[PDB]
């Protein structure tokens, strides 16, 4: 079995910015989810080899995880907050696509997503 290359976290020819919204996404949103008791399955790319999930990357073609998001934020990879919000939403959606309703992993994603929504509700104006 093989894992794919992880999502990129640096791309020198991609234009980058540091906005107050992106700062909030790191200092408030990511930090809140990262410290949560249910964060651990989401802190690095899914290791389909070790988890014995050979179909994971057959079903999930746009993988995303908080380790990737954290590095993107720390490296100022994004142009705007919407790009980063999309990454969080991709991460949650992938979990719901792959897994079964009520699975532990889905309950974990739901708990993190609730906090995400609470924090994004107060995203500052630019
Ligand atoms: C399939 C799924 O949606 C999953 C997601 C987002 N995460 C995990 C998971 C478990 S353990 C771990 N890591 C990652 C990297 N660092 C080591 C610990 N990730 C899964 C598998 C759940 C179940 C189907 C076996």
């Amino acid at each position: 079995s093989m894992n794919p290359p992880p999502p990129e976290t640096s791309n020198p020819n991609k234009p980058k910015r540091q906005t107050n919204q992106l700062q909030y996404l790191l200092r408030v949103v990511l930090k809140t989810l990262w410290k949560h008791q249910f964060a651990w399955p989401f802190q690095q790319p899914v290791d389909a080899v070790k988890l014995n999930l050979p179909d994971y990357y057959k079903i999930i073609k746009t993988p995303m995880d908080m380790g990737t998001i954290k590095k993107r934020l720390e490296n100022n990879y994004y142009w705007n907050a919407q790009e980063c919000i999309q990454d969080f939403n991709t991460m949650f959606t992938n979990c719901y696509i792959y897994n079964k309703p009520g699975d532990d992993i889905v309950l974990m994603a739901e708990a993190l997503e609730k906090l995400f929504l609470q924090k994004i509700n107060e995203l500052p104006t630019e």
